[PDB]
């Protein structure tokens, strides 16, 4: 009868580097990357986690970290231990690091025991997603597995790239493979496969007594993914969940929406997405809210309106402390604090806090770092050959932006 | 050495009507009418004395006070008793009988404060001011009280309550809408109009106060009884609102509005789209709290032959979706919803306003919530627009749903 | 849902607090009972609202009526963690929803219908603000929609007896009420065992949907005293389907609870009782158990001080509870229950005493089974519970020989 | 008029080792470390910054941080930078070489706010003072740093770092620890003691770190190379303690206190058990702010001719519960359980410990968390006390869960 959250604690690994997003996560950790306006992607997890009931909340952060600190501090600041809540910020130490994803978890079993919960919902803090947990745990505790793992339904050819479960009839994991040429199909499901979502359930007792034996293993790689599910996969049981099965889908949303930004290509996409009439992701819903720091801000600004320059956004996302100055957006997302000034030009931009644009700049297809100040007169999107020289350019087009490639820049 | 901030009290009247405002205050008080875009008229008061210093607020309300009364305990919700902060939301034993009755029937709050000094303000009025500066000049002066004045040309000051001062800015008469308004000696053409602030010792507003309960015949208000009492047998000095106003470097003058009227109300707003504005909305040096919500950013969608979803000198909020419609010169607050075909021009936009498809609305006032039936006209016809609205002698038409629902389009 | 969602999700609990509290007399002449302080730091309204929380409920609201500015700033102080972006509300509902008040408990629901309506939610559940108990209100909504009642109703277990104070439901054997008696003089007995009866809560749990509609109706008579308890649910165990839930199946207790809690603290005397008895070896309700907290309002306290301890004075509780900046010097408790900011001077003595916030207890004062109301100062010397007579006349003075003290008492006093 | 403290940012020092505490800061910085019975150490420089009206707070934090940076999350969470204010945790070549570095590092981070004055505090001491008084004298004096100093007995200064001064209270000397420390002009027999708090000009500040870190041979230490320097070419002058110590009406004399050794700690945390304590913690003038949670009162049971709970010339705290326990000259921080027939006298007992049934404890400092066995006695054999605990010359026993674990006999 009682909801099984009541006694769920989430962990959410946020040590994540984020490589291949290069410069944009030079000094953060890609939890703490900017994403749809005013948040950072470690918030999905936790208002996820928060939405599904979950009271006690656990965050394991290691490299590039301070940032992602300071906003978990700062933002996730309302929890009251004499209310039965919990948000711990479990920082690396805890010697030095975490040697791994499950070291990140037996480090801190003198955090989670205090707190004696039932259920362990270990999360991954770098994806972008909504879903109610508590169908998770009910599978979990219903089945009687082991572990139950959280899995996108994904063409055989996209989980390629992925972990994927092999899976039974009764969607009972056999094996796991990292990276197939050829995913195993689902049982009377062939052309989708089930890919990892790095979702882990498990009952407490059964988590802590996996993870000091794998603390005590001089060949383990100390991660759930490499060392822990595998063990189990084979020795115990090992179940799957469906994401669409739990995934809270606005009527606004065509499909279970998931992205995991790990390319350049892939967060400008994922952001300038959000200017479509329809867009994927449901930013407007109030039935499952995403909760992250936010200060009181002046209204988003549009001046000037002559022969030479006009104020306006078109097609574009605008945040709060925002003037545009005699400037034209368009497709563009800016998030909060952008000053553009008169003359200037904004496409296909997906704009961090706190950014200036110069006059008589123009810009297009660019992801621009935080706080960077942009030169009057700067040209990017014109020249491809020019654009790679100065900036992190892909093969796609798209040029991150620093405020250190600016600075080499006289030319 | 210490700064008298430390000792004092700031109390607010928040119980104005704004009968002049009209249907615009019909479920709500004055001071909490919407302004700015996010911010209500209250809190240029409330975060006047917090930026000043002071650590004690009480507030006094009155006249349909549920929606201010909301905005005050979800708003100003961070003051701890044990850190020495204090936020008092003091609702009318019945009705209050004045201004200052207020203050009387609430003692036994402020006396266990015992403050050395109580800041009385207007809680209708949009303003910024260091009330540090009142409390060392009525210290150092010996006033019985100290009231803030603004600096007004003779001509303007014929619709307050001028302060009749003389070369030590001792006010000797107080007179209430002037034909002829005094001057200031050595400068006239220019009359010191009273902000309805007023700076005392406590203990001697409380014999003031308890003096004004004893008196069957007094109208129970600071302005019509306990100011020209003290005016003719105290000491009343006036405070130049110049010099304590906190400018912004982008602010020409100092700025006070009283927005009185749907006229003032709808300038004072429409003037924030200004390229340089009056008031200075974004210095970070003297910032305005609010009560505020996490909301999405705003939203302009459609680009195509026939719709454009964009804002042109204008102010947009948070949580609005532009959707095919064109704005001009307009402030919006948060929430609103413009639908494709849709214009807006010279408009003031409360929160939560829907404007349906193919409506065009010109110089108007649109109240908290309504939904702006899809193709309705304003501003095209002045005698169908009285004729719907409340139309202003300049034109500008303040919209309720009341007023909606007596359409049939 | 799946039969996954619990309910509460879709719930919003609705506390009526604008009890009287009459017989408690002196202890409600400028607060509501709801706002009646309990336990040593929290106030009774605090026990429902608790219950709503830690049931899942994360929508809140309060209406108010009598002198509730004390209540409404109690709320206002101690209840503020609400965020409506995270679909949280606290909504504080005073008296004026026009002028005079709510006609009564029903009115109440029906004045605010364009507050509870924009949040839409599924499920009402109508809290009494004026009772001490633990209670888990998913249990009573998994009730309410698996049995297809049109309204569930909290029902305590009480001999048959003790129900004759209670308003009464009489049930088949599927506790289905088919009869409702306001004090029954011979309350109805349970089948399958008489000698107890089913005591309301005052406890209902409807469809949103059904109760806009019922409480409309009941707007709509003229007859009608405006009550969920005389109007509402009487008409419902007629025309429509009332169930009745068991405190037993969803009552909170602790490891070191043996029985279901539930006290109404209505009199003086029941006041008084349930207060000392919390200074028991073994208390019938666990404070201490923080599997179900209560939340209150609360400040950041020095800790309880005890001084002197010679020939004459020693400042030491004894079978007591003490709370924050409370300083003991030279003060002898016993079976005494102290809430914040008490200060006992030397040469006093308290016994079965309990104390209510910045009480000041004189030197020499010598108090025996007293209530002693916020903020009293107790002149030194001051003798109670030596001469019933003499108390009597004095004080407020139960028939069990419990004195009520307030501040008005102590000053219009002679020798 | 404007108060200095609206300019000014404070910068705690919080890297403090407490060596000499021994085990009690084993897994825990001396500032972090519990005193009074629900407050830690660092929360009296950062109430002392807060209700002197300094709205900036900068902690610089070094070595087993963790506890102390978890307490300031939670206990220090309600500055909101919208507000003009904020409250930065400043954690992280690699670690902070010294208390000057620790400010250098942190420079890209002090910047942005703009300061005009910074206020650099120990955070490991207990007292409270106006930093107001300091910020004055400095701007008055146009020295190049003001620092903190405490007026003590010359034998008592020995182990100090001590200031010359003049007849004009200028620095002309700074000495480590001396000796025979230099007495004051005028009322000999008396020394200037350093409290580790001086007062800059921002700018010049900046300066001075940059100039240190620009030196090979410098110790990147505030007063080892920073104030030392000033003295010789710059401007340094003492600000007296009894200035601007804000003293309670109940403090016979200006209070501070470095609990730097197991004796001291003991000594201080005891004196609160006092009729007359030097500290009036009851002081709601200038209330020192912590991390507390809503707890349950403390409670006493049993009532024996064998066992009676009671607590005597002692202090306790909120979710306490006395049972059958026998306190006298205690002092109980939250969560204590003290179980029948067990004794307590003259312990500072830290937040929930367990004292299991027939215990008898004299003259310790119980560790937090640590649990008792039940029948355990201390306060009855030296040598076996000190055999089996930390023990001081005094007669102290700091007893861990460690020494427990490990107790035999």
């Amino acid at each position: 009868v009682q909801p099984l959250a009541r006694d769920a604690m989430a962990y959410v690994l946020a040590g994540g580097r984020g490589s291949r997003l290069k410069e944009l996560t030079d000094r953060r950790a890609k939890p703490a990357v900017y994403f749809g306006g005013k948040a950072r992607i470690i918030d999905f997890a936790l208002s996820n986690a928060l939405n599904s009931g979950i009271r006690r909340i656990g965050v394991a952060t290691q490299y590039k970290a301070h940032s992602l600190i300071r906003h978990l501090q700062r933002g996730w600041d309302f929890f009251r231990p004499e209310r039965n809540e919990s948000f711990d910020i479990l920082a690396a130490s805890q010697t030095q690091w975490y040697e791994g994803t499950a070291d990140a978890v037996y480090q801190n079993i003198d955090i989670i025991e205090p707190y004696a919960p039932e259920y362990m919902v270990i999360l991954a803090g770098d994806h972008i997603y909504k879903m109610d947990y508590e169908y998770m745990l009910q599978q979990h505790v219903d089945s009687g597995a082991d572990v139950t793992i959280g899995c996108l339904e994904v063409p055989r050819m996209e989980a390629t790239g992925f972990g994927v479960m092999h899976v039974n009839e009764k969607d009972e994991i056999i094996d796991f493979i990292e990276k197939p040429a050829d995913p195993p199909g689902i049982p009377g499901n062939e052309g989708f496969a089930l890919a990892s979502m790095g979702i882990y359930v498990f009952h407490t007792k059964f988590l802590m007594e996996a993870l000091r034996r794998d603390a005590a293993d001089p060949t383990s790689s100390r991660d759930f993914g490499k060392d822990i599910i595998p063990y189990i996969v084979e020795h115990g049981k090992a179940v799957a969940h469906r994401f669409a099965d739990s995934c809270v889908r606005s009527d606004f949303e065509h499909e279970p929406y998931w992205r995991d930004v790990g390319t350049i290509d892939a967060y400008w996409q994922a952001n300038i997405d959000l200017t479509d009439v329809v867009p994927d992701l449901d930013i407007y819903d109030k039935s499952w809210p995403i909760w992250t720091y936010a200060e009181i801000t002046p209204p988003a600004k549009f001046v000037h309106d002559d022969e030479d320059r006009r104020g306006s956004a078109v097609s574009s996302v605008v945040s709060g402390d925002c003037i545009i100055s005699g400037a034209a957006l368009n497709r563009s997302l800016l998030f909060t604090g952008v000053r553009a000034n008169s003359y200037s030009r904004l496409e296909n931009a997906v704009v961090l806090p706190s950014v200036k644009i110069g006059r008589h700049a123009q810009l297009s297809n660019v992801v621009i770092d935080h706080g960077v100040v942009i030169p009057e007169g700067l040209i990017v999107g014109e020249d491809p050959e020019l654009d790679a020289k100065r900036f992190r350019r892909t093969e796609s087009g798209i040029c991150l932006i620093t405020q250190s490639m600016i600075d080499k820049l006289d030319l």
